[PDB]
């Protein structure tokens, strides 16, 4: 049908630009010639990260920035086009430098949207910048507006989706129009600041490209999968902040939709996304890690999942102390707490002493360091099959990763991804899904087909009787009722009639 959307983050640091070359990793790990025709065919969008938004309150480049460089690396980005017609070379502004609570643009992100004359302006500066540099839309990556900023947040989306439209017309790119996508939160933490608002927020995107990763890291007291796909009994819970949101729903109503304690997982973040009313699922994107996260200090017995651990949160790394084991990157990175894909595959083909193990409830793997007691959480090639059969049964928009310098060499774990979506002779028919913790919530924005015998008035309905009455089927709170359905308080609607 529709081809999925495969979304590769290009992120390259300012210094990078300023001293951009194709021959050196040492000054460039990832320059844009490693992105060769075949890795591009296989890309939809390649989201150049990141602008900010500065004190003026518009989009910007930040300042150190030598413009010639910039102009020369996305020139670079935007001639891979040539080679694959559907491919848009984005831009993200924000990422979490920028734009967290503590990060040193923050309050620009808060005052850009916080009046119609702000949100204009700022609008304008997104649809200019990305005339002037040649990139084919915008994708905003704040993390993350909070439950007040969120009007002025879904209005400067409304305002930038409009000038966009624009502009399509105005440059004939009916065939290629120009996207506004959004970074979202993976959890349901962060998704709470502006989850009720969610159909707002999505309506005017593409797609909202949920970061179902991070799950797990050194902020968490226990060791975990970072994205799990399903979840594992013997895992960690958390508290479902989403039943506080300010949703207005009845008690019945939040209890269905946010079962508490509940799996920080891909699919619970995807199902939330899914259980409001007017968020599509071919809007949403699932994200995926190129890169595993590394705990050290973990007593063993189930090869470092779930176990208290002693590696640092602070950044910058607190020493020099490199522990992750064979991880050249993390020496040039002076962090031993993220190594890529790339780098993980090299760990365990040397003689460092990691086993890669697989959790089949989570369908992730995880490296286990029994000697010195580590523990990596990340993804693969085989994680990614489960991932994108998820993606195919659930009907969403495609994935997204961070990000392309991650994947090895020969980009294999974007060409899996590609495969699992097109080749033509890849079967998943027979793969099995396991018995994984499923988020079981439901909402008005997924609610099940079922079949129920119609209402008759006068009978009297014990709790958690069935019927079906216009157009839904329904179920009494308590006994005995004899309301009509959706008169009162007392049936919740629980499931749709097929038409
Ligand atoms: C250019 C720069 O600011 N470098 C910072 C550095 O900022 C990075 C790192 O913190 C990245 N962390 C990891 C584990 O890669 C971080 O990546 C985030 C990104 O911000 C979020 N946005 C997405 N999208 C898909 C849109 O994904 C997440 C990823 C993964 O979590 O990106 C920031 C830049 O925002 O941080 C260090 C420490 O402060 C600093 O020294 C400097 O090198
Ligand atoms: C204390 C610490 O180590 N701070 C890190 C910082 O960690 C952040 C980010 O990695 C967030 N990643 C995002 C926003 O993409 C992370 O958010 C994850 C989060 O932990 C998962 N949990 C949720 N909840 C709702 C609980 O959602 C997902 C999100 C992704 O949506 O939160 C941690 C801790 O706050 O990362 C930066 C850059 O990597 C690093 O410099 C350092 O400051």
């Amino acid at each position: 049908s529709t081809r999925k959307a495969v979304i590769g983050y290009y992120f390259i640091p300012t210094n990078q630009i300023n001293n951009y070359t194709e021959t050196d990793t040492s000054v460039v790990p990832f320059p844009v010639s490693n992105i060769t025709p075949a890795k591009a065919k296989q890309l939809t969008h390649i989201n150049f990260s990141f602008l900010d938004i500065n004190s003026n309150l518009e989009c910007a480049w930040d300042p150190a920035t030598n413009d010639a460089k910039a102009r020369d690396v996305v020139n670079r980005l935007t001639a891979l086009k040539a080679h694959n017609p559907s491919l848009r070379i984005m831009f993200s502004i924000g990422g979490w430098y920028y734009s967290n609570d503590l990060g040193v643009s923050h309050a620009n992100y808060v005052n850009a949207v916080k009046t119609p004359a702000a949100r204009t302006k700022f609008a304008q500066s997104c649809v200019r910048i990305m005339k002037d540099y040649g990139f084919d839309g915008v994708d905003i990556d704040w993390e993350y507006p909070q439950a007040a900023e969120v009007d002025g947040f879904i209005a400067a989306l409304q305002e930038i989706r409009t000038l966009l439209n624009q502009q399509t017309i105005a440059d004939g790119r009916q065939a290629l129009p120009y996207q506004l996508t959004i970074a979202g939160a993976g959890g349901a933490f962060f998704l709470s600041r502006y989850y009720s608002k969610l159909a707002q927020i999505v309506a005017p995107l593409d797609y909202i490209n949920l970061m179902t990763y991070d799950l797990a890291g050194p902020w968490e007291k226990i060791t975990n999968h970072q994205a799990a796909l399903f979840g594992d009994a013997a895992g960690p819970t958390f508290y479902n902040a989403l039943r506080e949101a300010n949703l207005g729903w009845s008690w019945e109503e939040l209890t269905r939709a946010f079962p508490s304690p509940f799996s920080l997982t891909v699919d619970a973040a995807v199902q939330q996304h899914l259980m409001m009313e007017g968020v599509p699922s071919a809007k949403i994107v699932m994200g995926v890690p190129f890169y595993g996260r590394a705990f050290k200090g973990v007593s063993g017995g189930n090869g470092g999942q779930y176990s208290s651990h002693s590696t640092p949160g602070e950044d910058p790394y607190p020493n020099a102390d490199y522990w992750l084991v064979g991880c050249d990157e993390c020496v040039r990175d002076k962090d031993p707490r993220i190594a890529s894909y790339r780098q993980l595959e090299q760990m365990l083909q040397g003689n460092y002493g990691y086993q890669r193990l697989w959790n089949d409830k989570t369908k992730t793997p995880y490296l286990y360091h029994a000697q010195n007691g580590l523990f990596v959480t990340y993804d693969d090639a085989e994680s990614f099959k489960y991932k994108a059969k998820y993606i195919k049964q659930q009907q969403l928009g495609g994935v997204m990763f961070w990000h392309l310098g991650q994947d090895n060499r020969n980009g294999d774990l974007l060409a899996a991804l590609d495969r699992y979506f097109n080749a033509a002779d890849y079967d998943d028919s027979q793969l099995d899904m396991g018995t994984g913790l499923r988020y079981t919530g439901v909402g008005p924005g997924n609610l099940p087909i079922m079949t129920a015998p119609a209402y008759v008035p006068g009978t009297t309905y014990a709790q958690g009787a069935l019927v079906s009455y216009q157009g839904y089927v329904w179920q009494t709170k308590w006994g005995y009722i004899t309301s009509a359905p959706g008169s009162d308080s007392a049936w919740l609607k629980v499931g749709r009639l097929a038409a």
